[PDB]
DNA sequence: AGGTAAACGT
DNA sequence: AACGGTATTACCT
């Protein structure tokens, strides 16, 4: 069973990517460093996170927003890492989005304990373009639900690797990670890392 | 009009 | 601990 209508999750197809993402994280971290944000009504979220790529999602005390520079640093975002473009364009193309043409990406990190709510993402202007996340290092289960926030979740076990990739129907789909376990990995040491692809602009 | 933030009790 | 209330409003454009 696919995981949804125009969603799929390609199993450990970043596996062999894998090592090669994180030095790529670190170098992005080393410029826009992790940040916890924090939301519009005032609470820090548990997930850090950093952009890189042309616009970098980030919240404001007016909402969130896309932009081209780094509210922290006042600076753009890193460049798109040619190996996060690459291995992106990949997983696309064997989800069957074969023109995907990111030009954003969201760098979540995850400790234990560290979540992500239910959420749409919904502040690309052009829905036309898919989703494509890609998990590293220690396990998380994902929730994939519908358009509507009480639609049934189906609980997937993403792993060092796995893809998962949503566009066309389920684009718009509520989705979040629950409460990360402690554990070890051998890359990673005691955290997930997840990449998320976006076209957020025209 | 419409968009839209949302991250505690049971 | 999985599920769902809350925004059933208060603003901005
Ligand atoms: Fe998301």
């Amino acid at each position: 069973e696919p995981l949804a209508a125009g969603a799929v999750i390609l199993r450990r197809f970043a596996f062999n990517a894998a090592e090669q993402l994180i030095r790529d994280i670190n170098d992005v971290a080393s410029q826009s460093p992790f940040r916890q944000m924090v939301t519009p009504g005032g609470y820090t979220m548990s997930v850090a996170m950093t952009n890189c790529g042309h616009l970098g999602w980030t919240t404001h005390r007016q909402g969130y927003l896309y932009s081209p520079i780094d509210p922290q640093t006042n600076k753009p975002w890193p460049a798109m890492p040619q190996s996060f473009h690459n291995l992106c364009q990949r997983a696309a193309t064997a989800a069957g989005y074969p023109d995907f043409q990111p030009d954003a990406c969201l760098i979540n990190r995850y400790a234990p304990g560290a979540k992500l709510c239910l959420h749409q993402d919904k502040d690309e202007p052009d829905l036309r373009a898919p989703i494509v996340s890609v998990s590293l290092g220690l396990p998380a289960i994902f929730q994939f639900g519908g358009l509507k926030r009480n639609d049934p979740l189906k609980r997937l076990l993403l792993e060092h690797g796995d893809v998962v990739v949503w566009g066309g129907e389920s684009r718009l789909f509520y989705h979040g990670i629950q409460p990360l376990k402690a554990g070890f990995h051998p890359l990673t040491i005691d955290c997930r890392y997840n990449l998320t692809f976006r076209q957020a602009g025209k």
